[PDB]
């Protein structure tokens, strides 16, 4: 199960120069700082921290871009689209602290945008309405203050969940991308 860490990040860094090497650094302090703080100050950060990286969209769908970004593609490339600002706020609340089982990257249908949008969800139970930590949104707001968001499937690094229409859970690594994407990490 592919891992994020502070020394792993510090490594990276000097590895690159510039800005670049200043989006490692202070990506590896990020996870630092919030170590061992409320659970909601960790969502908060790690979603506003992202929160400011260039959002790529296709230019002839307006939409997601077909291939998924590890952590590391983002930062390199300083950004990213829907799919991949919820990938790495995803591996970075874990790499904090999170626990990873009430962690899930949404796939949702926008009934506002009339196109997939990605988001990531955090469940304070499994029962509990999850909050919803979103590229274009920068209030994390629960499920029901998000009807333009219609969830389809879910998944992490453990899982893979259909929505609703306490489920089969199914393999993640039957996700192509998520499972290629996983093994780029290692």
């Amino acid at each position: 199960a592919p891992l994020i860490s502070v020394e792993k990040i510090q490594k990276l860094a000097q590895s690159y120069q510039g800005d670049t090497r200043k989006r490692f650094t202070a990506w590896g302090n990020l996870i630092d700082s919030l170590k061992k703080k409320p659970v909601k100050i960790q969502l908060e950060k790690v979603n506003s921290f992202f929160n400011q990286f260039n959002y790529e969209t296709d230019p002839i769908t307006g939409a997601s871009d077909d291939y998924w970004k590890s952590p590391v593609e983002f930062i390199v490339d300083g950004g990213g689209d829907c799919e991949d600002f919820a990938i790495i706020k995803y591996f970075t609340l874990v790499a904090v602290g999170v626990p990873s089982d009430q962690l899930r990257i949404t796939y949702a249908a926008s009934l506002t945008l009339n196109q997939a949008h990605m988001v990531l969800s955090f469940y304070p139970t499994p029962e509990s309405e999850p909050l919803i930590l979103d590229s274009l949104e920068s209030k994390i707001l629960k499920a029901s203050a998000r009807p333009d968001l219609k969830p389809v499937y879910s998944f992490n690094a453990e899982g893979l969940w259909l929505a609703k229409t306490s489920s089969l859970m199914g393999d993640s690594k039957s996700l192509g991308k998520w499972d290629a994407l996983m093994k780029r990490m290692e």
